[PDB]
């Protein structure tokens, strides 16, 4: 997160990191056994991090579980990025209380100007990288599909809103991908992508997740 601030301690408490030896990417608790992430953080071996702030130190509230399996969007495009959704499932529910807790997927999809927390432990330069150890967090307003599509041309699809800021200095960044977009309490986005980070009128590109929330249910109910 670029331009962001401390979140504070278990203050995001559906914030995973998920780990591959090392944090690679963020996701979204949505029930005790159940992560939301991006398509593109997919690999074999993940651990998921719950209850985490400074993601080097063990501060007393983590849970940390391997996952039992990942289903990648069916449409899933990695050129494109369009449909940048995974689901992971963990092997053993998570222990929920104030601190590690799920997020609701939205009923209605979010509007453009509807202020969204954003947050992770991605990249915190826009020139060069410094990873932060604790969670960093980012209000950020949905932007128009019309400046997000004017911002980038060809490669808008209904499955992405742009959010941030078109002046710069305020935005998600590397390591922040697969993590939340919450707007009035729900998951409505996942960090997805972006031209570099906190650029001017290069906002960043989030995964709609209203979009599949049946998609999510019918799969969460299978499996
Ligand atoms: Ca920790």
């Amino acid at each position: 997160i670029v331009g962001g601030y401390t979140c504070g301690a278990n203050t995001v408490p559906y914030q995973v990191s998920l780990n591959s030896g090392y944090h690679f990417c963020g996701g979204s608790l949505i029930n005790s056994q159940w992560v939301v992430s991006a398509a593109h953080c997919y690999k074999s071996g993940i651990q998921v991090r719950l209850g985490e702030d400074n993601i080097n130190v063990v501060e007393g509230n983590e849970q940390f579980i391997s996952a039992s399996k990942s289903i990648v969007h069916p449409s899933y495009n990695s050129n494109t990025l369009n449909n940048d959704i995974m689901l992971i499932k963990l092997k053993s529910a998570a222990s929920l209380n104030s601190r590690v807790a799920s997020i609701s997927l939205p009923t209605s999809c979010a509007s453009a100007g509807t202020q969204c927390l954003i947050s992770g432990w991605g990249n915190t330069k826009s020139s060069g990288t410094s990873y932060p150890d604790v969670l960093k967090c980012l209000k950020a307003p949905i932007l128009s599909d019309s400046s997000c599509k004017s911002a980038y041309p060809g490669q808008i699809t209904s499955n992405m809103f742009c959010a941030g800021y078109l002046e710069g200095g305020k935005d998600s960044c590397q390591g922040d991908s697969g993590g939340p977009v919450v707007c009035s309490g729900k998951l409505q986005g996942i960090v997805s992508w972006g031209s570099g980070c906190a650029q001017k009128n290069k906002p960043g590109v989030y995964t709609k997740v209203c979009n599949y929330v049946s998609w999510i249910k019918q799969t969460i109910a299978s499996n």
